[PDB]
């Protein structure tokens, strides 16, 4: 077995491997690298996703979400607040503000410390989920608007042609602005790249592992349990790594920095945070190796979670049993 500790792998393609990406995932994985539920990889020195970040400020955040807290500082649940819409530019500057700003820290470790210490005592704002693309059209390799979809996956593997398309999105961030502990809608795989800005810190946990976590969120979120059985897919917990320690469950974390991929890996529970303005794109994907992930995802079946168009088809095919109270709920 390769990678049986499941750390998390960081990969350094040469120009020739970077042109091939089902290839190159299939790859990582000969390593081992999905048993950690997420890898870097680092993109060869000649490529570029676009030619400068010189003219982005007009994109419009048409629905800024406020992140506010509540719970304990290693143990809290966020909600997203609505707010007025503002361009990239306005957002920016926000996030440069006195109020919202990266504080003095002396290196990734004291701003880890001091994330977790006060992030519950902040309410950062998050330009999340924007549908669109910095990717560079002539951009060839990786680029995350030109990817296979799942749809054309699915009928590859499975020989049934479905509805639905499959887009990148956008991620304006700034400092203590989070990402919930979750896995991917119908467990599928994720692609990360950031774009530009100040770093993104992530926490995962191996996807052999992930009734562990599981089972220690239906432990600290007593409410949120008992309303959904698959309630982290709201997006809504936190958990600290002093806190994972704490209770035995195994995890990594890693610092995604500009011009750098990451990939999770089917059922590999995720979260964290970013250090300070940024932006990042991303996109679900599929190979053959995730069908059997995708027939065993569980479902939140009472409304609470975002439901996207290209789900149902997913849960119609793959879940027909489910589909039913699935689609009741939603
Ligand atoms: C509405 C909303 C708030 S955070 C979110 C999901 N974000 C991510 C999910 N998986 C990996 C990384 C991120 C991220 O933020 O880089 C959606
Ligand atoms: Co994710
Ligand atoms: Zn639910």
């Amino acid at each position: 077995a390769q990678n049986p500790n499941c750390n998390i792998m960081i990969f350094h393609p040469t120009k020739e491997e970077f042109n091939d990406f089902d290839k190159y995932i299939a790859y990582m994985e000969s390593q081992g690298a999905h048993r950690a539920g997420l890898a870097k990889i680092i993109p060869p020195k000649e490529w570029k996703a676009r030619e400068t970040y010189d003219n982005i400020s007009e994109i419009l955040i048409a629905t800024p979400l406020q992140q506010v807290a509540s719970g304990r500082a290693g143990v809290f649940t966020q909600y997203h607040k609505k707010k007025k819409a503002m361009t990239v530019g306005e957002y920016r500057h926000l996030a440069n503000s006195k109020k919202y700003q990266t504080p003095p820290h002396q290196n990734f470790e004291d701003l880890e410390r001091k994330y977790w210490k006060n992030r519950i005592y902040n309410s950062p704002i998050y330009g999340a989920d924007i549908s669109g693309s910095l990717f560079d059209e002539n951009t060839k390799q990786w680029n995350l608007g030109h990817l296979g979809t799942i749809q054309d996956l699915l009928e590859k593997e499975c020989g049934v042609v479905i509805e639905g398309v499959n887009t990148p999105y956008l991620y304006f961030g700034m400092w203590k602005t989070t990402f919930a502990w979750h896995t991917e809608d119908m467990d599928l795989y994720s692609i990360n790249y950031l774009h530009l800005g100040e770093p993104k810190t992530w926490y995962v946990v191996p996807p052999e592992h992930g009734q562990r976590l599981e089972r220690l969120a239906r432990e600290l979120f007593p409410g949120s349990s008992r309303g959904c059985g698959a309630f982290l897919r709201h997006k809504v917990a936190l958990i600290s790594p002093t806190v994972l320690k704490e209770n035995g469950i195994p995890f990594n974390r890693i610092t995604q920095e500009a011009g750098e991929f990451m990939v999770t890996f089917p059922y590999g529970y995720h979260a964290g945070f970013n250090h300070g303005f940024n932006c990042a794109e991303a996109i679900n994907f599929a190979t053959p190796r995730w069908i059997d992930y995708g027939k065993m995802a569980s479902q939140c079946s009472c409304g609470e979670a975002r439901v996207t168009f290209s789900m149902d088809a997913f849960v119609r095919i793959l879940q027909p049993e489910r589909y039913d109270l699935w689609k009741r709920g939603q």
